[PDB]
């Protein structure tokens, strides 16, 4: 039951990853909407906007986003950073986010692990993050998903092979 | 074992039916971005090509829309469908889809379960349908995914299972 259990955790965390890096796609693909219309300043408040609409949301994920040479453009988790080169930025965890997500997006796509509030002043949490570079926009684009809301989806899975 | 596999497989459909409720939430609000700036028929456009390319990903999610009366407005499956009442509309099941839509939105936002192809042309298959009425856009948008795909994406998880 405990063997089960873990292969099955970690299997969804794995599942979660390929997830993400498909919304990253499609949402990409929605952003190229503002970009093809809207001028170039517009098109990139539009994107960040959106995505401040999507961390609202609180649910599967939250956006972070970052320019190629580092520079933060949107993470309400830590607003002081925006606009500042986040290069040397380190979570609790002592991971520099930044450099991962930079790093992830060179290989044309991946994945950077660190512990991260959910909000400005919140407890931190394990988390991951999928990053990419979206050349129409130029920004690199992270979905990020926490692993304590992974666990909470998957909760009535759970419960339901501990009942069997 | 059997009875563990049924449990997992239905978690796993209801789990995707939440997925696609969140999906259609975000994807609302990349398309309102720019509702707000063009008129009508330009808007409507746009979000219909966006969404032609989420189809044409082949991933997760197909898209379907129709207006709050049931005229189809996008169906790449059912081509000859658009610009048309769907009110009549039955899948090879027997389903009148487009009926299912609608009174999935009437209440709120809720699901359609039907057979259909892929593709045009294609072997029909069970997939399902989350839909929901955006005031902004005065359009019934549909998320659907395929259950072949569902297996597809924890076929990993599914073999971990019985590896023990």
């Amino acid at each position: 039951l405990a063997q089960l259990m873990e292969h099955l955790e970690t299997g969804q965390y794995k599942k979660r990853e390929k997830t993400l890096a498909y919304m990253t796609k499609i949402l990409e693909q929605g952003i190229h909407e503002y970009y093809k219309s809207f001028d170039n300043d517009t098109a990139r408040k539009m994107a960040l906007d959106y995505f401040k609409r999507i961390n609202d949301d609180k649910g599967m994920i939250y956006m972070v986003v970052v320019d190629k040479n580092g520079v933060v453009l949107f993470d309400p988790v830590n607003p002081k950073t925006v606009g500042q080169s986040g290069l040397d930025a380190q979570s609790v965890d002592g991971v520099y986010y930044v450099r991962g997500y930079l790093e992830a997006a060179k290989k044309g796509g991946g994945y950077t692990y660190y512990k991260m509030p959910k909000y400005d002043g919140g407890v931190p949490e394990k988390k991951f993050a999928y990053s990419h570079y979206d050349e129409v926009s130029q920004m690199v684009i992270a979905a990020t998903s926490y692993y304590t809301d992974i666990n909470t989806e998957n909760k009535a899975i759970k419960e339901g092979v501990n009942k069997v």
